[PDB]
């Protein structure tokens, strides 16, 4: 059975709620597995404490940038920028978890929540898992973002991890 991981989410600092999401372990393992651990942060580092500087509404919510917090750093926890593992999946509606990216084989740990069918995506961004438990909390995020995705209040990853 695939991996379920969560994101508890606060907005400047108090408690919106919990996320939780089913990564794709099945057919991207290794994008699933940065995920995963970065999630747990099973490795020393991660998501824990980090925020989504970027939100725009009809499209998605940007995080996982836990280095620099503003969306030009982020690392995987395979010491380098890592493939695009394969394209099985498509950007099908709301919830969807896929890979950003700076192009073809340069993901790090960035990834976004999809607010909409992303078709946009397609070939280009590799998905790989998708909200289990929690969509009117990505919902309620989506309101604090506008143009370009700039965010009216600092939304963050207050604690995460694995569930069993």
């Amino acid at each position: 059975v695939n991996p379920t991981v969560f994101f508890d989410i606060a907005v400047d600092g108090e408690p919106l709620g919990r996320v939780s999401f089913e990564l794709f372990a099945d057919k991207v393992p290794k994008t699933a597995e940065n995920f995963r651990a970065l999630s747990t942060g099973e490795k020393g580092f991660g998501y824990k404490g980090s925020c989504f500087h970027r939100i725009i509404p009809g499209f998605m919510c940007q995080g996982g940038d836990f280095t620099r917090h503003n969306g030009t750093g982020g690392k995987s926890i395979y010491g380098e920028k890592f493939e695009d593992e394969n394209f099985i999946l498509k950007h099908t509606g709301p919830g969807i978890l896929t890979m950003a990216n700076a192009g073809p084989n340069t993901n790090g740990s960035q990834f976004f929540i999809c607010t909409a069918k992303t078709e946009w995506l397609d070939g280009k961004h590799v998905v790989f898992g998708k909200v289990k438990e929690g969509m009117n909390i990505v919902e309620a995020m989506e309101r604090f973002g506008s143009r370009n995705g700039k965010t009216s209040k600092k939304i963050t990853i207050a604690d995460c991890g694995q569930l069993e």
